[PDB]
């Protein structure tokens, strides 16, 4: 309450037109904070991105008050309602009302994810803590804030969340309080109901992000992969292999995921239920042994032939991208660079 | 005696000098050829180069002719008397009297080795056989003049030259006459004897040329190894090994015989015996574990990085060279490449 935040990164995000939005919500007296990760990140030093607005005017006078001052509002097929988008220089801005439903006590935070994402800033730099966030930040905590019965408290998601925030801040693995995994695998079941897309989007990052090798060992000892889209468990060595041949490498989530499928079939079975894209699915089966194994490299004088000649003979779009990440997934990190190099 | 012989390259034979040689040679009286291997060779096409010139007039006398004609001679100190060497337009003659000692009866081609090399080329394009050689070449067969009786007939070195051929024309390995492969195992305790740096030159040769894997596979099968150098019969894993490794790239000859040494000092045990030189030598050692396996490829982010910063502070010339061997040997076909670009 008299420590306020004021580092750079936090003052570069007043820009030309935030100050604009900043201008109009005070006139028309609307308390307008920024929230979520956008409050831990800049904690954390790294500039939000992608800022999450929260405000205590109700949607419905949001737009009397942009197409007051002639503001675009981007982007319909609102279906959930609440959150707002208005341009401003040539920025965009996503406003959100606060809700229980669209309530205004700043106790909004109780319907957040987990502590680190309750937080809400002030453009003062005053921070509004409510569940020792901050706290459990810096402190590399990542815990809900109802016990994990806010887990099955709808959005099963949340399982998906807790295990790529245990990804983004945690230096050690495997320190986990029984207490969440417990809920976990209790639900998990309930994943089952939740989207697919919605999925698919969360475990992309959780693929992309820290701890992924062990990460997804959860995802499986907890048995999530079921409801998640993985296919048939039990082995991961081939995942392990290739988790590490990835690594460093930046992979495609697919690339990855593909490590835990015995064969194609086993593939359609996760863009069935994640609805992924194409590409996505094409660098699936593609990688899965129609190539995986076949596709050796060389062993005799100069290599990367065998690769170049497929991306000759291909006939088939982004030939290079799907090679790139099978010597990835592959391991060759040599014939990676070589291959990175060359044209036709 | 009706077909003689006429190709382009024979044709060019007859260099802007060659043909002064020609003229002096005619008008000095004495039937003038070329012969051995640059006889063989232009029968298969493959332009002679180092040709070996035969002539029916003594050494003695060629003197007595070219100082008359005021014709350089060179490459002296003793030259093996017999084959002297004039200069014209720039161009080195080896020319050689034939023998028993200063013998002329064209039936020198008995005192040669393999049917092979005992063939003479008349500058008209006459041949002159002798002993079914032109036949035994295109049937590919190299076979000494008359039993291996000859091999322990002094120049117990044709052992290594029978295999040296035996690279150059014969297409599959194994096709070898057992009478031949016997008298070479019963003698061979000879090879102790014949010079040591006039084997070198053959078993590098040996080493650079077709089937070596074979060729040396024999070399130690028929027990020849104890006596050329190479240190007691080993195991030749590794070699098969290396050999497929450097297949291909255009490995050093003691890149490969490192292979089937590998400790340090039986490497000196091959430079005191072959007198081979410093590089050979110091290739050896150098391979020869002295990095062989502890210089190892990276396993991560950005390889050969191990091996750029070795030659970087080598404090010993080479080092790249060094290194290039050592990759062809430890058959890092990428690396080798990336290597050959690379620079300070």
């Amino acid at each position: 309450d008299k420590m306020k935040l004021q580092s750079p990164e936090f003052q570069s995000l007043f820009t030309e037109g935030l100050k604009s939005l900043t201008e109009l919500f005070v006139k028309e007296n609307h308390e307008l904070r920024i929230a979520g990760g956008a409050v831990r990140d800049l904690l954390n030093g790294v500039k939000p991105q992608d800022i999450d607005f929260a405000t205590t005017a109700t949607p419905t006078q949001m737009k009397e008050m942009f197409q007051s001052a002639g503001i675009r509002m981007i982007n319909n097929r609102g279906e959930k309602h609440g959150t707002i988008t208005a341009r401003l220089h040539e920025e965009n801005f996503e406003i959100t009302t606060l809700r229980i439903f669209t309530t205004d006590w700043q106790k909004d935070a109780e319907r957040r994810d987990l502590t680190i994402n309750s937080m809400f800033l002030g453009f003062d730099g005053t921070l509004f803590d409510y569940f020792n966030g901050y706290e459990d930040l810096k402190n590399k905590k990542v815990r809900f804030v109802g016990h994990a019965k806010q887990r099955i408290q709808e959005d099963y998601l949340r399982i998906l969340r807790y295990f790529r925030f245990y990804g983004r801040i945690v230096d050690k693995p495997g320190d986990h309080d029984p207490e969440t995994l417990e809920a976990i695998a209790e639900n998990a079941k309930g994943l089952a109901g939740i989207s697919g897309e919605r999925i698919w989007v969360e475990l992309k990052k959780i693929l992309v992000g820290n701890h992924v090798n062990h990460l997804i060992h959860l995802i499986y000892d907890l048995d999530v992969a079921p409801y998640i889209g993985l296919p048939a468990n039990a082995s991961l060595e081939e995942f392990d292999k290739v988790s590490k041949n990835v690594d460093g490498f930046s992979p495609k989530p697919v690339t990855l995921l593909a490590s835990l499928f015995k064969v194609q079939d086993d593939v359609t079975k996760l863009d069935l239920r994640l609805k992924i894209a194409k590409e996505e699915k094409n660098l699936g089966l593609f990688i899965v042994k129609n190539r995986k194994d076949l596709i050796k490299a060389t062993d005799s004088s100069d290599p990367l032939k065998p690769y170049q000649d497929f991306i000759i003979d291909s006939r088939e779009p982004d030939a290079t991208t799907r090679v790139c990440e099978l010597l990835k997934y592959q391991g060759e990190h040599c014939l990676l660079k070589e291959m990175q190099q060359w044209s036709i």
